[PDB]
């Protein structure tokens, strides 16, 4: 018994029912590292009691809340089995969940691999592709969790800190975009147009040097490459309400556009976030995809299932965190260099925590 | 002997000396592809005038204007020479310059091609990564120019109309960046970072679906995977214009903030336009130079060699209009899917001019 590696297994996470919602959004609206507020304290558990029923709404059109918890752990519980086969040098492996604003939070997991006694911890992202906002956050938390706790690690750590274009999550999503065309009629599927669609980010975040954008386009690239370029494609943004600039296009506006402009048959590919997740306008709203059909005579708008939903994506989880121990490295070479405009005095500190690890 | 292929290298052009800058550049406001504005038969020979001088005076600052006519026709003259050699069966193959807004203009060598009597020609875009302003205006003047004249082609048309990821580009970049890595101190050199710094592109038409960013980074990530990861990097956007909100972040103001925050040795990558231009703020004004080494203390600022040049990039040229010719395709699936909000309605009919050519 007793393990001897451990898989800290990084996400947002997502509240398990509506009752969740409240909470979810309090711990979001305090977090100085996805967002920087006036008086954020203060100004938090206001604006997360004012925007609960929106979000418990749209959750309640997705099935009532986020499947993100079982989904990880049975992705988790499948790594571990590989990886005791794949690497028996390390032994037994035990994967914890650390996610960002639900119960197991990330110093919760923290916490629980000490008691554990592991002699080495891998800080994992879900998020293959890099942002300050989510990944970042989420390392952050893992040193602003030492640095509250006023002690120092008792297991040596490293992360596996970004994968855009790792091999077996490109072929689990050109799979997943196989399968949805084949829903589409077979005399249409040639005009198919592939809607890569990520969540957005600000202007103002975008400008500061978040790597983000390029590497969603990455991913976006050898999966079509992989696919070898068999339909059209597009990447475009997941933006939302608020009046500040994101990063367009906007899925709502470019689906509209397309199908003002004859192309009527469209596959939305979640390229940038692996679980399910709150959907767009012309999926929800039926007075709008009402419109959308009448005046363009939209024929089919299909979303490809979500990877976290897969087998072979636990494949693809054990052969990073196997190439990441064969290799020994304690970060990418991308995480030791800030954004050219980060504000934030803590990125800095989680950088040296990572590449001044022992070993 | 009399040609039978025809390659028409299609780019903006620049203008050989600052003698040429007015032209050139009353050209460019008269493009509406590119840009649409009020009385723009009127705007555009003011615009033109009142810019000349500054325009002058950057064209000064790197030798007295563009060498791209020189550099463009050599590695016209050596993808020739191979062509013959790789594809015997496409005969005597010979490759016309088309630039968009100085001499020899595109229209010209579309006249030029006619009268030569070719059986097939080839519109090869010098741009590796699409966007509309540029590829698009260029394949646009090819259709325009027919319907300019009331007549339909006399030979058959195909495209390459984007290469972001070709092996032999990506194999250039890496090599050029490899060698100026080399002329930093032995010491800093794993220190580097590596900035690629492409032309930016106004917001409003990143956000009417330009494909450029994504095609842009899909080079960038290339490129670090042939280095290995080596040196950590970022995809910055050079060279904004006037006061509208541009695709950021800008080269300029992440140079300085990169140095602000201890980055001291900085390897600049032209990753988006094969020749010599326009530079960048801390390259040229050196009181902003001087200000900025006095402040954070910079130890070297350094750019890539142009792809321009080299001869492995002939080799790229040929390879590249070989496999087209092989895989006998008239233009990529990209570009039979246009932009998802593009107002443009010469857009679709360019598309068609290309899908629907005979062969
Ligand atoms: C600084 C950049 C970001 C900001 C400011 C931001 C903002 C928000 C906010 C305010 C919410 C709570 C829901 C609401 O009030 O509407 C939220 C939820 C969410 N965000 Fe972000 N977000 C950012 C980046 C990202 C990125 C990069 C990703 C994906 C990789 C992402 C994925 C999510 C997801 C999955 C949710 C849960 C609700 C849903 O399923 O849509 N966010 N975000
Ligand atoms: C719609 C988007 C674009 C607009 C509106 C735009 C605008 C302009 C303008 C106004 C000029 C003349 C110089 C001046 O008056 O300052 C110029 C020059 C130039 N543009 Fe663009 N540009 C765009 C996109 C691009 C792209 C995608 C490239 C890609 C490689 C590019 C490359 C150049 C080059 C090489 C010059 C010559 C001056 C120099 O060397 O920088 N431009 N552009
Ligand atoms: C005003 C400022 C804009 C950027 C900034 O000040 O940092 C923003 C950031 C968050 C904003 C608050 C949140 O946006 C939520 C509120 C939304 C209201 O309709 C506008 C005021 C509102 C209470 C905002 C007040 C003020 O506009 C804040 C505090
Ligand atoms: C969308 C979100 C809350 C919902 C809403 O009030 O629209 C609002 C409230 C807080 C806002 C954010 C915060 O004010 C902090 C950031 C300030 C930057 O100048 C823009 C992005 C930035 C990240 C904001 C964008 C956007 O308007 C936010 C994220
Ligand atoms: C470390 C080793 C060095 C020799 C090589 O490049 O093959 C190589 C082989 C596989 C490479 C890794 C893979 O290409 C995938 C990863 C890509 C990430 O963005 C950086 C680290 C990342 C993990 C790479 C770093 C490193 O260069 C690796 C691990
Ligand atoms: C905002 C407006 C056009 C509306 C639009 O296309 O968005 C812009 C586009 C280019 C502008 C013109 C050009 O920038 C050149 C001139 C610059 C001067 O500072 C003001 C007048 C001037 C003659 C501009 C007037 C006006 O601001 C124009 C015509
Ligand atoms: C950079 C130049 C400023 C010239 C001057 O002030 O002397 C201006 C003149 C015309 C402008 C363009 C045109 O107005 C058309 C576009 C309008 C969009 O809202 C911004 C980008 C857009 C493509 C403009 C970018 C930029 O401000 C341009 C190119
Ligand atoms: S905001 Fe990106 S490194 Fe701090
Ligand atoms: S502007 Fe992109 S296709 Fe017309
Ligand atoms: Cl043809």
């Amino acid at each position: 018994r007793k393990p001897k590696t451990g898989i800290l297994m990084l996400n947002m996470g997502g509240p398990e029912t509506l009752g969740d919602v409240h909470d979810f959004l309090l711990r979001l609206f305090l977090d100085r590292d996805l967002m920087t507020l006036p008086i954020q304290n203060k100004l938090a558990p206001f604006i997360a009691k004012r925007r609960t029923p929106k979000i418990q709404e749209q959750y309640r059109r997705i099935g009532g809340g986020s499947p993100i918890k079982i989904w990880t752990s049975k992705q988790g519980e499948g790594m571990v089995k590989l990886l005791d086969e794949l690497s028996p040098n390390t032994a037994p492996h035990k994967y914890y969940i650390g996610f960002r604003y639900v119960h197991p939070l990330t110093e919760e997991a923290i916490e629980e691999m000490e008691r554990d006694g592991l002699e080495r911890a891998i800080a994992f992202t879900q998020y293959p592709q890099y942002s300050c906002s989510t990944t970042g956050s989420s390392l952050n938390a893992i040193y602003r969790y030492y640095n509250q706790v006023g002690r120092k690690p008792t297991m040596k750590w490293s992360t596996i800190d970004r994968w855009p274009t790792h091999h077996l999550l490109i072929q689990c999503f050109a799979d997943h975009i196989l399968k949805e065309l084949d829903h589409f009629p077979l005399e249409k599927r040639s005009e198919v147009v592939i809607l890569f669609s990520a969540h957005s980010l600000p202007m103002s975040v975008v400008n500061r040097g978040d790597p983000y954008p390029q590497e969603v386009s990455a991913t976006v690239q050898k999966v079509m490459e992989r696919l070898e370029y068999c339909n059209p494609y597009r990447l475009v943004w997941q933006s939302k309400v608020g009046p500040m600039p994101w990063l367009g296009p906007q899925t709502d506006e470019s689906i509209k556009g397309l199908c003002e402009r004859g192309r009527k048959n469209i596959l939305l590919v979640p390229i940038a976030f692996t679980s399910d997740h709150i959907q767009t306008l012309y999926e929800l709203d039926i007075e709008y995809s009402q419109v959308l059909a009448k005046e363009c005579g939209v024929e089919n708008i299909r979303r490809a299932e979500s990877l976290n939903g897969n087998p072979l994506f636990s494949k693809a989880l054990a052969d990073l965190v196997h190439s990441h121990i064969q290799s020994n490295e304690l970060c990418s070479k991308q995480l030791t260099l800030s954004c050219p405009l980060c504000v934030n005095p803590v990125c800095r500190e989680t950088k040296s925590f990572f590449t001044s690890q022992q070993l």
